[PDB]
């Protein structure tokens, strides 16, 4: 069981597009997630990978695979801090009762994507990390189960 952050490109130059992708594997019972992706605003700017629209405070992660089934009522939210380089995205079903009794666990899959148009040639860091939004976290990740209790003991993998 782990949450991973994958970048499809590691070392490139200015004006290029880096798709960061938040992913979960074997997160059994997961009914909801909150992640924090910390970046440097001076070196990198947050954008939508499909159209190229910049990220504001209310902007969600692109193209969720997990926690998106309308049967179980997804409640998506984002309170990002672009000024201080934080993506704060939360997603969380309401109808847990049905989700657990269906006999399907949303364990492995994509949480969401975020584009990153590069501004400077100097090298920087991109990772899942604690903020003011996520106290009592595992490397800037909170995860609940279909009973509402916080899941603990999964690993959080960063990119290179």
């Amino acid at each position: 069981a782990h949450i991973a952050l994958e970048l499809d490109k590691t070392k490139v130059k200015v004006g290029d597009v880096i798709v960061a992708t938040v992913k979960a594997k074997n997160m059994t019972s997961m009914a909801g997630i909150q992640v924090n992706i910390k970046y440097d605003p001076e070196v990198l700017q947050a954008i939508d990978p499909a159209t190229g629209k910049p990220f504001t405070k209310e902007t969600l992660l692109v193209d969720p695979e997990l926690l998106s089934n309308r049967e179980y009522n997804p409640l998506l939210t984002a309170v990002n801090d672009i000024n201080s380089g934080i993506i704060n995205y939360a997603s969380c079903y309401v109808y847990w009762d049905s989700y657990r009794e269906s006999g399907v666990s949303e364990s492995t899959g994509i949480i969401g994507k975020v584009g990153f148009k590069v501004l400077k040639a100097a090298n920087t860091t991109v990772k899942l990390e604690e903020t003011r939004f996520t106290p009592n976290s595992i490397d800037g990740t909170l995860v609940i189960d279909w009973y509402g209790q916080q899941i603990v003991g999964y690993k959080v993998i960063q990119p290179d």
